């Protein structure tokens, strides 16, 4: 008996590594509860059974409607569960929720959790951070289908096998965004500023695979809210796509099961359009955005014939794709122990100047890529260091914290994409100008913690957030899990250990860095009726936005700026409400299976005009300052950012 049904795409939910809490002295209460469905039905352990608020003859109350527990003794909570109403009936079925904690009953704080869940029969979680509790809350903010009522059949709390308060000092998770799908792919869409989410659908425990399927939601930091799941006909199958966000700012989406077609997110009207087919079937590939604005790809998996994966270009303005048989893809492989079906995956693909492409790993050879004529490729040698040669590296990640000096930070991953270790393996390497061999050295001692499938954003300060991952790479299990995030600290070549999160995030898993500042982490899965899906994703808040007291810190604030769209080259003046110290641009990014071709930060030159008055300009080079939307950062003397202010650099 699989969760849910195939008539409404349907998947297990993710509960939280914990044990199910025993209801028999639990003291329930709720605002209303209609007659034959009281409150305490929601604690029976009949699934048949469901508390229901008023209705009917004594009236139709509207949200928000309130279950709260008290459990009468304090437990280490870290999620809990709800089962909707059973008899097909949709009314009560909860969408947007919060979830509050609480020693004494009284005082609930702010939620540990908030966000929507889908409109569907099966179980729902709300899996977060584990804190001491003796109450707990649940608010349902929305109906479903946006009715007055609340239904549950049967709810439950989950408590982890140990807490341990976190460390001053060392960041913050928090809270959790429940979700309407699995987020397997994201990005930061720049013109409205929220994260955007989406899937593909499958699930073997239903058969008949409906097709061309792409499931699709978003998160607004703004308000909080979490869009209903959307269901597009895109005849795009994707699961294991290449993303771009163009040199206009669109995303780009390629290839995966319907290995040929390209799907283009419109902005305006909130909705997946077609794209120009491909010239080569492609899943597991990366794409980079080019210094034109153009959007390169190379590598594809393996197909049933004998057509090679070299590179090939897409054209925005002419809505064209372009085979570069010449780009050669054989220089880049791994030695993958499955051959060609994984060694030209997830290449760590980077823009460069003058139409170049620097392929950093996974492969131990590193190479330069070329769009002129019918393409080329040339070796720029080794990446390793005095400790040796770095071994392939699948599902490592590559970072350019540094565009204007041409650093990437790359850092784990493993021999072959599955059932393989990973290692602690890291390295800096400085391009120079395409064709030349870059130098590359060892990142500090390595990595804390080995991991495969992890994944990583470059924040403000130019500092590189590294999270989640497991040490042995098994796609769709939550084995050896690693949960202590780590930060790269370029200026001091050291590596600092985080607080660590509760929930599992492997193959699937995405991160992003927010324009406030903050990182968006979640996803992993996308199984079927699997254990594994995570509906949900997780804040963490970097250490430089608290103060010694635990509070958050003053920030520096951008007042005025003289323009938000300015050529390579250009100038931009702006205005602080006090002194700052330094500023950085860092590129919107995209995410996916351990891929971020689009993120990258350039640190601002500053130009003092006096009375809080600041200019800088942009890098002259577009290979350098890649095309498209970007965020605006600016941080005082004590290391504290202020919000982003987006940015367009156009050619
Ligand atoms: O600069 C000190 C810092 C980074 O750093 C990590 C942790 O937060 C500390
Ligand atoms: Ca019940
Ligand atoms: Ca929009």
């Amino acid at each position: 008996i699989p969760e849910g049904s195939l008539q409404f795409l349907s998947l297990r939910a993710s509960a939280p590594i914990g044990s199910a809490i025993s209801r028999n002295n639990w003291a329930v209460t709720c605002d209303s509860a209609q007659s034959g469905n009281e409150c305490n039905k929601a604690i029976d352990g009949n699934k048949d059974t469901f508390w229901h608020t008023f209705y009917g003859a004594n009236g139709d109350p509207k949200p928000p409607h309130t279950y709260t527990i008290d459990m009468k003794t304090t437990q280490n909570v870290n999620g809990l569960s709800m089962l909707p109403r059973q008899d097909g009936n949709q009314n009560g079925w909860i969408g947007r929720h919060e979830v509050y904690l609480s020693s004494d009953g009284t005082n609930w704080g702010s939620p540990v959790a908030s966000g929507s869940w889908f409109a569907d029969s099966t179980t729902k979680y709300s899996n977060f951070e584990t804190r001491p509790a003796r109450y707990v809350r649940l608010v349902a903010i929305t109906e479903a289908n946006g009715q007055p009522w609340t239904s549950i059949a049967e709810i439950n709390v989950f408590q982890a096998s140990s807490y341990t308060a976190p460390q001053p000092g060392l960041g913050r998770w928090g809270p959790t965004i429940d979700l309407p799908i699995v987020p397997a792919a994201a990005a930061i869409e720049p013109t409205s500023g929220r994260v955007l989410m989406w899937s593909s659908y499958r699930n073997d425990a239903f058969g008949g695979s409906p097709g061309g399927i792409t499931l699709t939601s978003s998160w607004d930091p703004s308000t909080g809210i979490v869009s209903d799941r959307t269901v597009t006909v895109t005849k795009h199958d994707m699961f294991c796509p290449g993303i771009s966000m163009d040199g206009n700012g669109q995303i780009v989406v390629t290839g995966g099961n319907d290995a040929k077609k390209t799907s283009l997110y419109d902005s305006s009207s909130d909705s997946w359009i077609p794209g120009p087919d491909m010239q080569v079937a492609r899943g597991y590939q990366s794409s980079a955005t080019m210094s034109d604005g153009r959007v390169f790809t190379i590598g594809g998996s393996w197909s049933g014939g004998v057509f090679e994966k070299n590179g090939e270009v897409y054209s925005p303005s002419s809505k064209t794709w372009t085979s570069l048989p010449n780009a050669k893809v054989n220089p880049m492989l791994t030695a993958d122990k499955q051959g060609l079906y994984r060694s030209d995956n997830h290449a760590w693909l980077f823009g460069w100047k003058k139409g170049s492409v620097f392929q950093a790993g996974p492969s131990t050879a590193m190479n330069w890529y070329y769009t002129s004529g019918s393409g080329d490729v040339k070796s720029a040698g080794k990446r390793q260091s005095n400790r040796g040669v770095a071994p392939d590296a699948m599902c490592g990640n590559a970072v350019m914290y540094d565009a204007v000096k041409g650093k990437i930070l790359t850092f784990g991953g493993s021999p072959d994409y599955q059932d393989s270790d990973a290692t602690t393996n890291a390295h800096i390497i400085t391009l120079g100008e395409p064709g030349t061999s870059p130098n590359t050295v060892f990142a500090s001692n390595g990595l804390y913690f080995a991991r495969t499938f992890h994944t990583s954003v470059v924040l403000p300060d130019g500092s590189t957030f590294i999270t989640g991952g497991q040490r042995r790479g098994i796609p769709f299990e939550d084995s050896t899990p690693v949960f202590t995030p780590e930060i790269y600290v370029p200026e001091q070549d050291t590596f600092y250990k985080q607080n660590p999160n509760s929930i599992v995030r492997v193959y699937h898993s995405i991160s992003l860095l927010l324009p406030d500042g903050r990182v968006f982490n979640g996803g992993g899965g996308l199984c079927g009726d699997c254990t594994t899906n995570h509906f949900d994703a997780q804040i963490f808040t970097p250490n430089y936005l608290y103060n010694s007291n635990g509070n958050l810190a003053t920030r520096p604030k951008i007042t005025r700026t003289s323009t938000q769209s300015v050529k390579v080259g250009g100038r931009i003046t702006i205005s602080t409400d006090s002194s700052i110290s330094k500023a950085s641009l860092i590129r919107y990014g995209t995410a996916t299976h351990t891929v971020n071709t689009d993120q990258r930060r350039i640190p601002l030159t500053l130009t003092n005009n006096g009375g809080n008055s600041y200019s800088f300009q942009v890098p002259s080079d577009s290979g350098v300052a890649l095309p498209g939307y970007w965020m605006l950062f600016v941080m005082n003397s004590a290391g504290v950012p202020s919000v982003a202010s987006t940015i367009r650099v156009t050619q």
